[PDB]
């Protein structure tokens, strides 16, 4: 049967094409993911749709109910049966999906506008007259939570009794903010997003310090689904021939504007 | 039972303790993947004995024999219950033994002694006073063997059929070769142990340039290993927890001797 594909709109990964209203199917789609889907299908030998994961979340449970939301959610539930995003490999949903081995290697950063008097988390820390958080859902803000790591902790510690709140819904919106709060705001996010971000107009964000930790994003099935071990394989295959690395500089500086 | 314990002799990884042939145990060796170990072996509850691999080799199959050597073959022959060593995650070792996720991540990097006049794998192959090649076996020879590239496809053709040999059977031979030879020798290895390296007396290497490519180690399991499946979560609990990058800061910063 066609393979059910769930992923979300995050560029670069993902994004509608701009005459998108005249085409069907997976055509509707560009990115990063939409070309790796079309490789892992093409090595695993089978057909696939591409959806928009219904809610437009990554996968979280909610507490009370315990009911998976986003892309894991639909793998959870038998909604989809892959999905192919900037899905990061995390200890809570490898629990209850399989993920592949990391197609791309990213870490926590720090974005800035620039000129802002920033340059590492040790800064952030110890200061606040310029406000910094992370997306209000997702591995940065838990990293922030579990970490017992110092610096971190007088960070998450911080970030949790800040008021108004310094959190972001996504990825744009965090942009947005660091973008219009004339450099009173900074944002906490994965190495891979702020990259592509610094190489788009207006030109004006910049990567500050190194990467907090190091994680990867994972392609994700149901536990004990077929397709798992062949999918794992493919990623495998397709880095050590460097398809994944051509893909990035694709989508990442091929495509720079700045 | 107590889990056998494969690994080798790898700096900083494994390494015998100076007053070894006073201890009996595991108190004979130190080293990242000693403690990794520990971690691994409370987080999943089980008691294990470390040993040195047999054949001293990382893990390969034999043409013609078709028979495995090295720590994967001790997993796949059952003569080990896991092994835990800078152990790169590749395709064909992932065919016939389980890798857990990523324990540390790192990418193909070029070795020279000070002052060499290279700054890029582009500058080694459009040049060939200075020689450079891989280890002789292992994860970056077959990246380069397989690469489409370009500029690392003149470097695999060039290495091929360089005399004498520019193959080095250990990281150990390579540093010895990049040091000895009066920069005309540079050596292709993991960032791992190059940034290792550069922080160890004479303090005469450097690493140049960025990584070709994003991989990572991962600890191995027989497959179908009732432990695979904790041993997996483990890795992703430490690496969350900050365990991980704090014991690579002990290992390789804390120490530096330059
Ligand atoms: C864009 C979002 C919400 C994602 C993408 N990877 C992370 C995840 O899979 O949780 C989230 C980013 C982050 O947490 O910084
Ligand atoms: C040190 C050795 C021979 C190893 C360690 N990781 C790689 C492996 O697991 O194949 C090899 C290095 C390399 O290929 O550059």
């Amino acid at each position: 049967k066609t393979v059910v594909v769930t992923t979300i709109l995050e560029s670069p990964y993902v994004m509608m094409k701009k005459n998108h209203e005249m085409l069907e199917g997976n055509e509707r789609y560009e990115g990063y993911c939409v070309d790796l889907a079309a490789e892992i299908a093409k090595h695993c030998g089978f057909k696939y749709k591409l959806t928009i994961v219904g809610d437009g979340k990554y996968g979280a449970r909610d507490a009370d109910t315990k009911i998976w939301n986003g892309m894991v959610g639909e793998l959870v539930y038998g909604k989809a049966d892959i999905a192919i995003a900037p899905l990061t490999i995390t200890l809570v949903r490898e629990e209850v999906i399989d993920f592949s081995k990391p197609f791309m290697s990213l870490g926590i950063s720090i974005m800035i506008k620039k000129g802002t008097p920033i340059e590492s988390a040790e800064d952030l820390s110890k200061q606040t007259e310029i406000a910094y958080g992370t997306t209000d859902s997702g591995s940065t803000k838990e990293f922030f939570r579990r970490s017992k790591i110092a610096v971190f902790d007088k960070m998450w510690t911080y970030m949790r009794s800040a008021e108004p709140s310094v959190f972001v819904r996504t990825t744009a919106e965090g942009v947005a903010r660091v973008r219009k709060s004339k450099g009173k705001y900074a944002y906490l996010l994965e190495s891979t997003m702020n990259e592509y971000i610094e190489q788009r107009k207006p030109c004006d964000t910049m990567k500050v310090g190194g990467n907090l930790d190091s994680k990867g994003y994972g392609i994700a099935t149901p536990k004990g689904s077929s397709l798992g071990n062949a999918v794992n394989l493919a990623v495998l295959k397709l880095n050590e021939q460097g398809l994944l690395d051509k893909l990035k500089n694709k989508w990442w500086y091929d495509k720079g504007e700045c």
